[PDB]
């Protein structure tokens, strides 16, 4: 239906950015939210039109070419999500003080994104950066910090569009902190380091992906059917080809694998935060005109100025540790005037924050851990 289609074309998008963010920043733990990176984008290409509007279309993977279409499939996902206990998203756009958004842009924003909005003097960009980032940071539990840099916005600003994820979870299966002890991560044939490694014995949903040399386990989050996905490369350094095979296949056929069975995990104690201008991302997935002088987004405003996307920046954090996991993202957009089965997560993994077992809301990667 609606959820699995939505659900489908998001986990495209995901892998899709996932391989052009392991690209441009390689070696380090990669943590972003596909789901907020997708929506902020969707919120953008309501005002957008002819090829810009197009290339949002195919290079987001959205169902429509309709405003109110993508907008009404947009609110189905955001509206199920408000009514949890674990789960908080937001979003809000920052306007130019005497600029006024059309009409149909600012009902499809407010009603449909359950958009919130406010005016701000971008010409005064620290105090401007400064309302944006508080507004993040009171989003994200004070996790998402500087969001938007005060040296990307000024006085030729018109808008920001913001979407901000909170997620905190406490595991079905909680792993006993006694447990815990330092032990062998591998970074790669060469490099070992000690980190505080958790270990469980319990019952879980497992795959073995022998097509993808890997293995994959479930770890369900209490009174939910939230989940993390683990994807485990059989071999110590098997996670470049791992993320290669990935494109083979989807998050819902790994999924789908999924059988309950005992197993003993070993899973790192771990914190990551990462940080991208996502530009060149989007340029590489086919949406440039949205930075480029052509750049086409006059149903934004009801001024006739002529506007462009002057950056893209996501940031994302997640900690994992033996009660549950807390993760937090936010991006933002400016635009501006022209017995037991052993599984033992020891050397470099991928992981999948998902709803239903289908939607990534979260997606990384442990490549290195430090101490």
């Amino acid at each position: 239906a609606a959820h699995q289609e939505f659900a489908r074309r998001l986990a495209l998008f995901s892998i899709n950015v996932y391989g052009k963010l392991s690209g441009q920043k390689p070696g380090e733990n990669i943590v972003f939210s596909p789901f907020s990176i997708q929506t902020c984008a969707a919120m953008a290409r309501l005002g957008a039109e002819n090829e810009t509007a197009t290339q949002l279309d195919q290079g987001l993977g959205l169902a429509s070419s309709d405003p109110e279409q993508i907008a009404h499939s947009f609110h189905q996902v955001l509206a199920a999500y408000q009514d949890s206990q674990i789960l908080r998203i937001a979003n809000k756009i920052f306007v130019m003080d005497g600029y006024q958004l059309r009409q149909e842009f600012d009902q499809l924003l407010s009603k449909q994104f359950l958009s919130a909005a406010q005016s701000v003097d971008f010409s005064k960009n620290v105090q401007a950066a400064a309302t944006i980032n508080n507004w993040v940071e009171q989003r994200t539990n004070h996790l998402i910090k500087d969001l938007v840099p005060a040296d990307v916005l000024n006085s030729e600003s018109r808008l920001v569009l913001v979407n901000a994820i909170h997620f905190k979870g406490t595991w079905q299966h909680q792993f006993a902190k006694h447990l815990t002890r330092p032990d062998t991560f591998h970074l790669d044939g060469e490099r070992t380091v000690q980190v505080p490694m958790m270990s469980l014995k319990e019952r879980f949903r497992y795959a073995d992906l022998p097509a993808l040399d890997a293995m994959a386990l479930e770890l369900p989050y209490k009174d939910s059917d939230l989940s993390m996905l683990i994807v485990l490369p059989n071999t110590k350094t098997g996670l470049p080809a791992l993320e290669e095979k990935l494109r083979l296949t989807t998050l819902s056929q790994i999924t789908q694998s999924l059988y309950e069975t005992k197993v003993a995990l070993k899973l790192p104690r771990f914190k990551a935060e990462f940080q991208v201008e996502l530009s060149e991302v989007f340029q590489k997935l086919g949406m440039s005109r949205m930075f480029s002088d052509q750049a086409e987004f006059g149903k934004m405003l009801q001024s006739p100025e002529p506007l462009k996307v002057s950056a893209i920046i996501h940031k994302a954090f997640i900690e994992v540790n033996e009660e549950g996991t807390e993760a937090a993202a936010a991006t933002g957009m400016a635009v501006r005037r022209k017995e037991p089965i052993e599984f033992f997560a020891d050397h470099p993994f991928t992981y999948v924050l998902v709803h239903q077992k289908d939607l990534p809301l979260f997606w990384g990667s442990v490549v290195r851990l430090e101490e």
